[PDB]
């Protein structure tokens, strides 16, 4: 007698009043872990079109409590670790962003999604126990698009914006695995006479590890600015658990000190003045 959980995938961010069903999610990796956090089921679905009334069957066999972990748009940008049924556990590393040294592969134009379903339960069918069961899971986007401008700066082509974060590795549950920091590829436009703009696509932005935004004078290598992006943020208005796009302005000014060097004296994020210096 065959058994399983039907799962419906939605996206409702917490600031959203109605659930969404993002077209951005094109494929799925859905795992089932049991009472012990051991992998019991591993499934892959291509051609995903999330919908209000669409479901996906997650095969199970033995009665019990299960939680489902779901990943959207797992790509060949990622090094996938061991996945072994009856062995692999919830907190092992599923995934590492592919890197070249400490530089991330460029993931602009990609979305990455995670959901945890509630705990569900296959009950003894020999007694009063349904069919298959059903549940829903909320896909939260883990990718973040971060635009940064450094303003009022002579020779803006001589400066480089960098974004480091220890956020390229994830456990089976959606949590960030500990790792060395990862630099993300900052594609650049000198936009103004005194302005330089960089665009980063990074993964999850949360406290608990390095999330360093920095500005460096390339010819000398002199880092003129460094701050923890998440820290700056959580100093809102700017709620990381509902948002995924970050327009950041860094206002530079000559230091007036005997270093004849520039410094950052204002950091704006999504239109809020976060810190003056």
């Amino acid at each position: 007698c065959p058994r399983g959980v039907y799962v419906n995938f939605y996206s409702q961010t917490e600031c959203a009043e109605n659930p969404s069903y993002p077209a951005e999610v094109a494929r799925l990796n859905v795992y089932a872990f049991d009472k012990d956090g051991i992998l019991r089921s591993a499934n892959v679905f291509e051609d995903v079109q999330l919908s209000a009334a669409k479901e996906w069957l997650i095969p199970l066999e033995k009665d019990g409590l299960y939680t489902i972990f779901a990943w959207g748009n797992i790509d060949d940008h990622y090094n996938i670790g061991e996945i072994k049924i009856g062995e692999t556990t919830k907190q092992q590393v599923l995934m590492r962003l592919k890197q070249d040294g400490k530089w991330a592969t460029n993931i602009d134009g990609t979305t990455l999604w995670y959901a945890t379903s509630p705990v569900v339960e296959l009950k003894n069918m020999e007694d009063g126990a349904d069919q298959y069961i059903h549940t829903r899971a909320n896909l939260r986007e883990y990718t973040n698009r971060v635009t940064v401008s450094v303003d009022s700066l002579p020779h803006p082509e001589n400066y480089e914006i960098k974004l480091a974060s220890s956020n390229g590795s994830y456990r089976f549950d959606g949590t960030v695995a500990k790792a060395d920091s990862t630099y993300y590829p900052g594609e650049t436009k000198v936009v103004g006479d005194s302005t330089c703009r960089a665009f980063f696509t990074t993964l999850k932005l949360e406290s608990g590890h390095e999330n360093t935004l920095s500005v460096t004078h390339k010819p000398t290598g002199r880092e003129i600015f460094r701050t923890d992006l998440v820290g700056a943020i959580l100093s809102q208005n700017i709620n990381l658990r509902c948002i995924n796009d970050f327009d950041i302005r860094l206002v530079a000014h000559h230091c007036n000190c005997p270093d004849d060097t520039y410094v950052v004296v204002q950091i704006w994020i999504n239109g809020w003045l976060i810190h003056s210096y």
